[PDB]
């Protein structure tokens, strides 16, 4: 038994993740095949972050001069193309560890693995959710962009997220591997203003479900209702509205326990004015949001295959 | 900025873990050099579990049987001996993957990662503490038994604990890499006896410091005193007693943020009748104690130099 906040093995990532240096600045990269995706502000100078001409920036920008490092090789940049707020470079060698990758721009609700790295090298490894504002709630500091996140489900990893900017208010941005910020934001070290951050319910639902399978009935109630009565009380405590469709993701972890998506429900309404609050769930005070009901199955049960 | 509980990148982990089977059963084991490590109960059949003779259930046991496989190569055990709780196999082929490694014994609240695997490949990764009792609260099914705890501070990787049980309360125990079990218990599936389990006064403080530095500053009240009078109440809460030793250890935490370490016990003791309990510290509404001042400072700052 037990319940952790589990990330993927990171092995398979560490070995694509090289150091890019430019101008001056240096920061992450990903070398996939023979190509370096980073972010496009590496060729920023200081003063350029407060207000970037990136096209401006950057059609000056030698080819031939951004430095790629990795451990005691250093890869000779050929040269270079801007993909929305990425790079991509088409360096001259080609990483012999680039495993089946694909892409992927998830959705908010979904998690990922992030490895945080510093000057190319590995430092940690975490699981996180993309909030419904766009936001991750992350930990980086000064040269961790770049620094990407991803899901090895099977068959090997799916980026979906590469690390841009701190915004003023402590939040981490960042695009797709195709350079599409998640979110309302840009590369612009300026005012910003994200959403409104809520509770994503059916990650909440899914994590009730794992600790009932965990030993944890307390909070097991005998009311219900259905869903409207649910959303209509959901949302003045600022939770995402529960849809049908997430009700259909949530059935066999339902068939697991033998308790209705619906009775479920109901037990997390009175918790919302009653019940949670420091007799912990899962040895947790708050509800937690960040384990989608796929996360529940592959750990806690559907753990074999990759 | 930011703060996440994160486990140390597992990839030179990963190239370690084989699927070791004998007599029947099958379990993880950890391929160094050319030598396998794994429970010593993957000799054991079923009522054997329940009241075993290990010194006679093997010196039965096949050599030239055990049987080990990787992906998509087996190794072909020459022999075997049994260290305390884990047998040791000489097999035929060394892991052109060892790293340098070495063996560490921890000793209670001290922090590791755990590469959760079943048959022999990757699930997870995450971090956890060793507690006081020498339990851990983990997260393993079936199958998980021989998945390893390490750390890779720099230069990689001391192995700290491999995992034998999980108790009968839902709590897990193992041992150090040569066999020596943490704490009171044997791999007999049998009525067990850990301690109380108390909170690690000194991460708490750690994570108040992290907390700190990443602007929670509300618990920062205008008291303090000496440490007798916090000891005299950090135990009727079951917090383990603060020593001098760990004061130093808390040193450059205080001068990182200009607090003096007595200060801080000062707001934690009035957080134990009066502060915390729901405006939340780093996002919890409980005190968490699975960072050590080690990790703070690597994290949070001290994150470059592997
Ligand atoms: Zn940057
Ligand atoms: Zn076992």
């Amino acid at each position: 038994s037990g319940f952790r906040k589990m990330a993927f093995p990171s092995g398979k990532v560490e070995g694509c993740m090289v150091q890019v240096t430019c101008g001056t600045t240096t920061l992450n990269g990903l070398w996939l095949d023979d190509v370096v995706y980073c972010p496009r502000h590496v060729i920023c100078t200081s003063e350029d972050m407060l207000n970037p001409n990136y096209e401006d920036l950057l059609i000056r920008k030698s080819n031939h001069n951004f430095l790629v490092q990795a451990g005691n090789v250093q890869l000779r940049v050929i040269g270079h193309s801007m993909q929305n707020c990425v790079l991509k470079l088409k360096v001259d060698t080609a990483n012999p560890k680039t495993p089946k990758y694909k892409f992927v721009r998830i959705q908010p609700g979904q998690t990922f693995s992030v490895l945080a790295c510093y000057n190319g090298s590995p430092s940690g490894v975490y699981q996180c959710a993309m909030r419904p504002n766009f936001t991750i709630k992350g930990s980086f500091l000064n040269g961790s962009c770049g620094s990407v996140g991803f899901n090895i489900d099977y068959d090997c990893v799916s980026f979906c997220y590469m690390h841009h900017m701190e915004l003023p208010t402590g939040v981490h941005a960042g695009t797709d591997l195709e350079g599409n910020f998640y979110g309302p934001f840009v590369d612009r070290q300026t005012a910003q203003a994200a959403g409104t951050d809520t509770t994503i319910t059916v990650n909440v639902l899914a994590w009730l479900y794992a600790a009932v399978i965990n030993g944890d009935r307390w909070f097991l109630n005998r009311f219900t209702t259905t869903l409207n009565d649910f959303n209509l009380v959901a949302m003045k405590y600022n939770y995402e509205p529960l849809t049908q469709d997430h009700v259909d993701i949530l059935g066999p972890l339902s068939a697991q326990t033998g308790i209705a998506v619906l009775d479920m429900c109901a037990s997390l309404k009175e918790l919302l004015q009653n019940g949670m609050n420091g007799r912990t769930i899962l040895g947790s005070a708050l509800l937690e949001d960040e384990f989608t009901p796929f996360d529940v199955v592959r750990q806690c049960s559907g753990v074999t295959f990759q």
